[PDB]
């Protein structure tokens, strides 16, 4: 059974393709091989256990060796491949950072887009992936990027979804969380750090990066700016402050005074994340190191460049015998990138067409993780051909809401209003013509529904696109009414037939509809996350032979010797054999 | 009869395809036409060319020490595609745009637009002269610097030439328009480098004698190439004559940090112009690139977006905009750099053929070294042999070749030997120790034996002699320099030679062409004769020929216009011959051509 | 069984490679309706000529058909009629299957041609089948009807000529096998190469029926070589041999209704034995020629059911019965139970699209060539296989120019195959009666080895042919008879087994084909009960087959899915047999 379940997503998968595979491009017909005897070293789990989160924080401040994040597991194929690398693919690799790579700082491995797409495209538990990892690397902090008062959705939440979410992350194995606002709004954060605190793990409070601090002509995001928020998170009970540079914006000249300046006002270790749009991140992070910055986030080379990461291997050689040398083998970083580069192949279905760097990033500020994403839609939308008109827009639509800060969720605000400027050609000036007579995206931020800029929303785009509904300036989670967590828990208990996990009770508190085609889908296929990568999306070519582990003890010889013609009631049989035993497993012809 | 014979091109590649894209990936169908960018209007500023022209190469390299901004030369029209597209980049997309780098960005140091692969690539497998490419640059662009990549004794081929046949080609050179010659020997043998550096000189351009980096000058468990091995060169070189010393990090080996150190002591080593030329493979180049500037370097390579990257030059755009509003600002406009990049990304997109299936920065390049302009290459290569799933273990047999080999500067036409060397020992399964084994018969390539007999000059230590001994069977091995064994060439008797085969007289840079590369060179000149000038056609129609029912313009002089017309394509008749339907200009044209399946 | 496994295996390797006779040939239409054996009236079976034959014995019986008013009626269907229209490629099934219908509805027939001519070798070499196992079949099927084959005398079931003691034997096994009445025919119409056989046949107490193969014209003039005298002699001849019926063959459809009415009254003037009359219908005349024979007064004529009827067959038998209808010699045959069994062959014959002829129709070109039925599309593929498609009509100008260099001979196997042989090279190397006079086996092997010619052979054409003296003895004397004691151990060693009786006939007969056969039969098993479609092109994916390994057990058998090549070469086909999934592997032969 637990079996037969399989055999039949086997099945359906070698008959009718995955939809996400079936015709997008395939990979090349001519494995990974997880790299190949000691226990453990204990690593910064053993000292956050035994430090608690602020103590580990100073500990960081003092350390000379810059310490490193690695991005691989969750922003390295949320930008390079749609976000959709699998459990299979993650969970194997982890004992081997674990007994290679001890000295990382964490591994940024949750949250994000991860949570979602697992379940919506990869028909698996995120909860599960978490676990494994867990269970891979007991000596390295577990890092997750948390959306503020969104947590790993695009909705604002109430306030007691936002607090059980950031509990059962904490008792599934996050030990740091990387918590942001898409606004850089202080207040709307206060409710996800103070629950973060209470769960007794590292609270990184990011300040989102944007413009360009030198120069004057620009002077809305300056030196003070970031500092102040530096300032104002140290007193709203952060144990790190992270740069977190969505875009890859921050220049070298740029980071050599952002850090000296960040260090000076709060006592604060610093985490700094960017991305590689542009071609040069790695002279911003060398920049940032000198200049003092405790932690940086880089990628394996494999799943590294462009709208990723700068290279890991390439900038811990870069520091390698310096005074902040961070002690990672790099004959080990290797290995692990050899894998990922087996890995990665395939999924070739999910490449994006992105040839290398693009200077272009400076003018438009599209953060690394939303690239490509708005580059599908635009073909979607059939604008391929005007692809520079709609970064033009970007741009445009940016500096018509006041110039703000682009991160998740206010990038797709400003994508769904560029998009719709080049196709309903339209101009900024047009835009806000009190004549000229909106995305439901932008009408909910415009009201207020994802916070408040700086700024304040400018008064005139405002009172047009909400004609009619009055706008709120208050903070979105202290209208929205407490969620009856009881009351809630029920409603899909009666439409599962089963009790839940508290684990599960959150995946649906985030995602209603995600986690309930999730369940079926599951109690209908069985574990399909304990199948290799190339049998998830293309089931099994004929004669050949798979092995699956369907729990700790047995493991599953699944060969497929044959599959029949379609019958009268159009069906299709795939003969099977499973452990040297015959199986026929019926299978719909959906063509 | 040019109309004639470009129709025969037409017909042919139309009906057989073309060689070289037949088995590739193919453009998309959609395929915006590169369109050269609209300029506001205003004259071209003088620039860089009309400088030297003024002050002679000696000044002129004075001139670029006391420059305050950081010089900037791009690579978008040799390297940039040599590194990424395998040099397939042809003349009517590289000429295009000339003008406008010279209306835009007048303020550049110069265009590296040939030499390296390109001489070759283009009569082999393009079917065009590079003669007259540079012509084309040279007309579009007349207030930049044009600049080649020359290699020392091998000239723009792979072998060793006499030295009166390097001489003559370097004089052929700066009459067609090079101003700054980048100069190299594979060795870093200055006893190597003389001829060539010499005769730049004569012709009174820029010669900017070049040191190839590898190792790690930080690195005190390598001590070979330490920070004196560069230092003693660069007063080596200017002893030598040289206007402007390069460092040229064929393999994007040079860290940051070492940057700060390496170009602030080659600065008080020597009063000349430092150039510093890189790749992107580390994906880490524009840092060290950053750093050379704060340390005060002259001059620096970079490839437009569009054509940066991995095994290319670092982005100039990122680059110039990081130095944006700094001391030594280079005052580029970024966003016409991004205008002419987007050209780039176009024309680009119509040599889908040639993309390599490289993902992205790979921190390897540290362990195996190769030159950026190699590493697909050789891939493809191993692929060749049946070794791409072992492709790493290529990487490893590399490294360790180098270390055997005495650990030696890799780069062309040393590169090749290291790659050759490493192949055999994947294949043949053999370790250094089996390499060197007493018991162990070993047929090494003929590149490994030239070389440990001398043909490629001597590495500061010699060459390993037990390796040596065992390589060359016998064969006794030369010091001297290679160039010094070889018979002057008869020059007059060569030129009446091609004159004879082709039935009339060439031109002197059709000799230097013969002289550098005689088969290519013949087989061009034959294909020339059939085909007719080519070149002018644009890249798809040259690739692809005309769908059925495709309008075709080309101007085959600067006069006409011709539109062409695929109007049918008949069956395969009984002499194997296949009858294209044309329209030329409203009039019909039947050109048949043999069916090659 | 492992029987069962073998007729799997048989049927995975015709569905993955295909039947060698069928796989590049036409394919019935994918339509197509199972044949569909006709309910027959009562319980049964009237006691017909059989039972008779049983009573009275051979001598007396042949009296009986003499006496008979009533014209007697030869069905051929099972024989001469899928031999010439679909080179005797019909099956055991198909045949069988029908039996017991004529049986029932047609008690009133003489007898059924089913058994001899090509039958016996291409039932074993082309259909992997006992010929034997068919014979029995038809005998259980129809215990009321005479059993009737075709013997080429001194050639047995061959094609050259056999010790006599082998004809001897092989003659007392198809007595022991269920042949009734035996046809007994000289491929030169020479009687002194016939008495050894003839005798054989009176011995084991069966009919014979001595033939007299026809050729020329008896009524022109210009050809007096066959006149009337010549035929009404050879009837007188072989009733001295002793002969209980006289046949007249005519193997190519020659005889005109105007020669019929004269041949008739002469020959049962000359003899008081019964004539039986054989026909083929190339003219497309030949109804005429058998309607002329019975107002005659022919006792008994051949005819092939409508289905299998016409052009190089016999002619239709329902439409001859028809036209006698009512007449005072009626032959009594229901015209509406031969339609029904004429509607199941047709069905049956859509079966065998892969064996058609271009025929179109009726030649009167036949009077020229003079060439067998069963040849004509035979020599025509043959002439194919040489490039000569397009000169065929100067390939049978040579035939009939060859016929008259040897002297104008009875043309019938095997010496029509001689005669062939010889045309096709005569045409191929563009050679004149007048150049001919380097040759193919067959050619010198008659003028040497099949019997002498009324006259003798050519004295120049011999010579220049032979290269060795000839001979005109019987060829059966100069033959040693063979130790029939050591050549039954020889196929019983290699076979690793004693072989039954029958089983030592066919290997006399056909040494190589029945030694492949067995082979055959061990590695394939009982493919002979199969359905025709099966057998030729196994199952569509999915299909299911009803077959009968045996008396009354049927096996359910479905094809579900068929695997890719395998590494080591081998094909896997998965089959349900009885409800119990089963794995046969085959080897991918293409
Ligand atoms: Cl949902
Ligand atoms: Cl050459
Ligand atoms: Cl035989
Ligand atoms: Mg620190
Ligand atoms: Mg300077
Ligand atoms: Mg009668
Ligand atoms: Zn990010
Ligand atoms: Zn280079
Ligand atoms: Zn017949």
């Amino acid at each position: 059974d637990r079996a037969t379940k399989l055999l039949t997503y086997l099945a359906d998968v070698t008959v009718n393709g995955h939809p996400e595979a079936k015709d997008r491009p395939k990979p090349l017909e001519n494995r990974p091989v997880v790299p190949y005897g000691n226990g453990v070293k204990d690593g910064t789990k053993q000292l956050l256990d035994t430090l608690g989160p602020k103590k580990f924080g100073e500990w960081m401040r003092n350390e000379k060796r810059v310490l490193l994040t690695d991005t691989t597991m969750r922003d390295g194929h949320q930008s390079l491949l749609a976000t959709r690398m699998r459990t299979y693919d993650i969970a194997r690799i982890a004992g081997t950072y674990s007994h290679a790579l001890p000295n990382l700082l964490s591994l940024e491995c949750w949250g994000g887009a991860t949570f979602d797409v697992s379940m919506r495209f990869l028909t698996e538990d995120p909860w599960e992936r978490l676990a494994l990892i867990r269970e891979g690397a007991p000596n390295l902090l577990l890092q997750m990027l948390l959306r503020g008062a969104n947590g790993v959705g695009y909705t604002n939440y109430p306030d007691n979804v936002v607090k059980y979410f950031v509990r059962q992350a904490a008792k599934g194995g996050i030990d740091l969380f990387r918590v942001f606002d898409c606004l850089n709004w202080v207040e709307n954060m206060r409710v996800s750090m103070d629950a973060i605190a209470e769960e007794n793990k590292l609270c990184e409070a990011a300040i989102c990066y944007t413009g360009d601090i030198l120069n004057s002509a620009r002077p809305k995001y300056d030196l003070k700016y970031y500092t102040n928020l530096a300032v104002e998170l140290e007193k709203a009970g952060a144990h790190i402050i992270a740069v977190k540079d969505m875009a890859g914006l921050l220049k070298p000249a740029a980071a050599k005074v952002l850090f000296k300046a960040l260090r000076e006002a709060t006592g604060l270790p610093i985490h700094f994340h960017t991305h590689d749009t542009s071609g040069i991140a790695a002279a911003t992070v060398l920049a940032a190191v000198e200049a003092g910055v405790d932690a940086v986030d880089a990628a394996m080379d494999a799943l590294s460049g462009n709208t990723s990461q700068p290279c890991l291997g390439s900038i811990v050689e870069a520091l390698s015998g310096s005074e902040r040398d961070p002690g990672l083998d790099p004959a080990w970083i290797r290995r692990i990138s050899f894998y990922w580069e087996a890995v990665r192949n395939q999924y070739a279905a999910f490449e994006s067409d992105l040839k290398g760097p693009a200077s272009e990033v400076y003018l438009h500020e599209m953060p690394g993780g939303q690239f490509t994403n708005l580059k599908e839609q635009a073909r979607s939308l059939g604008l391929e051909t005007r692809w520079h008109q709609v970064a033009q827009a970007y741009a445009d639509a940016n500096q018509m809401f006041g110039d703000i800060v682009k991160v998740t969720p206010s990038s797709k605000v400003v994508g769904d209003m560029a998009l719709m400027m080049v196709s309903q050609d339209l101009t900024v000036a047009d835009v806000v013509s009190p004549d000229r007579e909106f995305p439901e995206s932008v009408v909910s931020m415009l009201k207020g529904d994802l916070g408040q800029p700086p700024s304040g929303w400018p008064e005139a785009l405002q009172k047009k696109a909400l004609k009619g509904e009055k706008p709120y300036t208050v903070r979105p989670g202290s209208l929205l009414k407490e969620a009856d967590l009881d009351a809630e828990r029920k409603v899909i208990e009666k439409k599962l037939e089963r009790e839940v996990s508290d684990f599960e009770f959150a995946s649906y508190l985030m995602y209603p509809k995600v986690f309930t085609d999730f369940a079926l889908a599951s109690d209908t296929y069985g574990p399909v996350s304990v199948l290799p990568t190339p049998a998830y999306f293309y089931g099994l070519a004929d004669g050949e032979e798979l092995f699956a582990d369907i729990e700790k003890g047995k493991t599953l010889v699944i060969v497929n010797q044959a599959v029949s013609a379609t019958d009268s009631q159009g069906m299709v049989t795939v003969f099977f054999e499973l452990n040297g035993q015959p199986r026929r497993i019926k299978v719909p012809d959906r063509a």
